[PDB]
């Protein structure tokens, strides 16, 4: 905007335009010093309001430290700068408004205050006077300071001459009454404005480390100081380097408010890119972008795709499934074909007889139905079944209750045709008593 | 130096070696603002060359900022006037010149150059007198308008008492004619001021995306791939977190204007330094060390390190 | 007397005053003529009125001098209080300042005369 | 607890504990214009606290 900064050397008469462009040039080169490495503009640093004021509806603010994109800093505790209150009764549509904060910029030919005039352009210069005391130690006297002439409109008017950024946003209540919503963010430059975000932010941290401690006991649970050759450990060990690293960096963060929102946008996009590798079905696209103009769903999203990742079973399982038939003959479903790489049956129930009598009263306890054409166990059976009852119970089967536990034997044939099914049957029609089954195909 | 604050005691009158002393502090404080992030003395933030007077031959621009060592910035779309055209004709039978601008060293006895008068000293200051009043409702009186004296220094500018900023580097075509070289750009404090570089940025990413693309396909279309012990497998599902990892930083970074180029050195150095002793048997000294007052022989050979690695 | 819904005593005994309405003929109309009482928002950096400076935003304190004694002893001395700032809008010109409190509702007669409805009913804190 | 009431005429020049008890005093009659407040024992009106530093045993409140 032709920014001409004088120069004095002997004889200039002094006059108000080296003055005026001489303290311009100092907010221009201010302003690219920050540039140069955050690539943002201004935000907004806080915005608090009066809520005891609402049901009787007008609208008052407190402190507006709102910093605007151009470079100008508007402070309210040093610079003595409050709107007019907005009122409210002029809208009676109770949907939600917005509340955005603005200030004119036209001052090409003249952006003054002039009170002897009127015009249709606003003007965002004022003029006012007070008593400032010298800081040498002597009397005050009065001089003529500058006030930015602010004021509050909503969204949904005509802004064309203004220049806004958005503050709150106004809901209304079961009552009839208003309220604000605790959702939206404004454009931040710093982490204090809009607590909602800080209390998300953290609790988010005390779920992080809630994960780790359970984590490391179970590598207590195996004490893993060798050779465990499995996918049980490079999942866990793996798992520990994903959350070890991410602790000790967004711990100092949401430690201090002022930071801006990009140092915590990458640590954010850096940990959600490592666990994003082994679960979700998504892509990358499900980390999104940052958008500074409205951070419209910018950080809900990704906070709402980190709480899914934390759950992440590591994969080394056997398929617990619960047999459902409506008759004497319970039954279930979905077999993955990858089991016919290394299956291997276990199958068991929990009951209620006080000894070991309960294989011979198993009566059927040889042949129980596999394939999809079997509907009853005492007429229909296989041909190569063998059902061993097991008191002296191998491992890696958790919960495990003894003198309930058998094992399955199958053909070659006979475990095909069950997986292309995909279903099997129970042998004895008393499992309406007191027994509860369960599903078992552990990976040879 | 030595720099001075002014005192603003009641009854002391008026000098205009005050007003100067002021201003040269501020500038200063910009400093102590800025070396909290900086390595190596600045650069270029835009530059831009008419080049239509070539075969008649002579050199002009269109469009110049360049920040100075010493927190001197140059704006010539608000703050300054263009330099004055360059003459290749004392260099008409050579083959390599390299262009800078200049402005000149300042003693402490000085000040700005009378009228060419003592030319045995290279003095900056110009000075204009240009009419513009208009922040009340008037226009007319006229003030004295401070214009720095830059130049084009071209064969011998180590002849310098000048500090120096490169721009530009002129070879011969076969045909005889002088013409703009697309090579190693001088040092940024963007990246906006580099076309080669922006197109050859998104050449390296838009490579990432589909070799991820093409291992994303392997593993997840079969649910025993996804925990599998195989020997290509455990490799894989490393290597894929190498990809996922440093992706969306740099996705970021890259689809986005001005920014100085040390951040995105800290980026590219760990996606170097994690997929370099994966896949080779070579030396850990692949990683060119950043040399920003070099003209960045640094930042070439690292995507060229990078484009063998991903294939 | 009356109370405000922040919390503000409001008594023209002590701490009182209250300029009077100029116009009652701005209006064309009887029905919607109601007075009410208002007293301005907090400012939470300001304060007072100790001069010209009227901003957009009104201020709701005043400075005054008068003569007080209680002590023990017989002597008047002269001391600076503190007294709010009252004036009676009307209800359909604005809310930027305070109202939320009518006092009264003037009807005319039909000879163009003013006067105080006998079905009014305050918002009450006593019968 | 013998809370005194200060006394200002022309001669009484301050300390500390003329306006200690003279705060104290008008907390006193905070209670003795309550005549249902004492008639139960006195309330809590909000309490609020966080249960996401339970898996750390850890606690801490929020609005009191």
């Amino acid at each position: 905007m032709k920014i001409y900064r004088p120069l004095w050397e002997d004889g200039a008469f002094l006059m108000p335009q080296q003055f005026q462009q001489q303290a311009a040039w100092d907010v221009h080169l201010a302003d690219s010093v920050a540039r140069m490495g955050l690539a943002h503009p201004w935000g907004v640093v806080a915005a608090e309001f009066d809520d005891s004021l609402l049901p009787l509806s007008r609208l008052n603010a407190t402190r507006l430290i709102v910093r605007f994109p151009d470079g100008t800093l508007i402070d309210t505790e040093r610079a003595d700068n409050l709107p007019p209150v907005c009122d409210l009764s002029t809208v009676s549509d109770r949907s939600l408004v917005d509340i955005v904060l603005a200030l004119p910029l036209l001052n090409a030919n003249g952006g003054n205050l002039d009170n002897g005039s009127e015009s249709e352009r606003p003007r965002r210069w004022k003029s006012e006077r007070v008593n400032v005391q010298e800081l040498a130690g002597h009397e005050q006297s009065e001089v003529a300071v500058l006030r930015h002439n602010l004021t509050l409109r909503m969204a949904h008017q005509e802004n064309a001459a203004w220049l806004t950024c958005p503050v709150t946003r106004l809901v209304r209540d079961a009552q009839g009454q208003w309220c604000r919503d605790p959702r939206f963010i404004p454009p931040l430059l710093t982490l204090s404005a809009s607590p909602s975000l800080m209390t998300e932010l953290l609790e988010l941290l005390h779920h992080l480390q809630a994960r780790r401690q359970r984590l490391m006991s179970m590598r207590r649970e195996n004490n893993a100081r060798l050779a465990d050759f499995a996918v049980a450990d490079v999942s866990l060990f793996w798992l520990l380097n994903a959350l070890n690293s991410a602790e000790p960096v967004l711990k100092e963060l949401l430690d201090m408010p002022y930071r801006h929102p990009e140092l915590l946008y990458r640590e954010l996009a850096r940990l959600a890119g490592s666990l994003l590798t082994f679960s979700l079905e998504h892509n990358v696209d499900a980390v999104p972008a940052y958008h500074h103009e409205t951070p419209e769903n910018v950080f809900p999203p990704l906070l709402s795709l980190l709480n899914r990742l934390l759950e992440a079973s590591l994969p080394s399982r056997v398929v617990f499934i619960e047999l459902k038939q409506k008759g004497v003959m319970w039954e279930g479903a979905l077999h993955d074909a990858r089991l016919r790489e290394g299956a291997d049956f276990w199958l068991s129930v929990r009951s209620s007889m006080p000894g070991h009598e309960l294989q011979t009263k198993f009566p059927q306890l040889c042949k129980a139905g596999s394939p999809d054409d079997v509907s009853e166990v005492v007429n229909v059976a296989l041909s190569g079944v063998i059902i061993r009852p097991v008191t002296h119970v191998p491992a890696a089967i958790p919960l495990r209750l003894e003198n309930q536990y058998f094992a399955l034997d199958l053909s070659t044939d006979a475990a095909r045709a069950m997986l292309d099914a995909g279903r099997c049957t129970f042998y004895t029609p008393a499992s309406l008593g007191d027994v509860k089954l369960e599903l078992f195909a552990v990976l040879r």
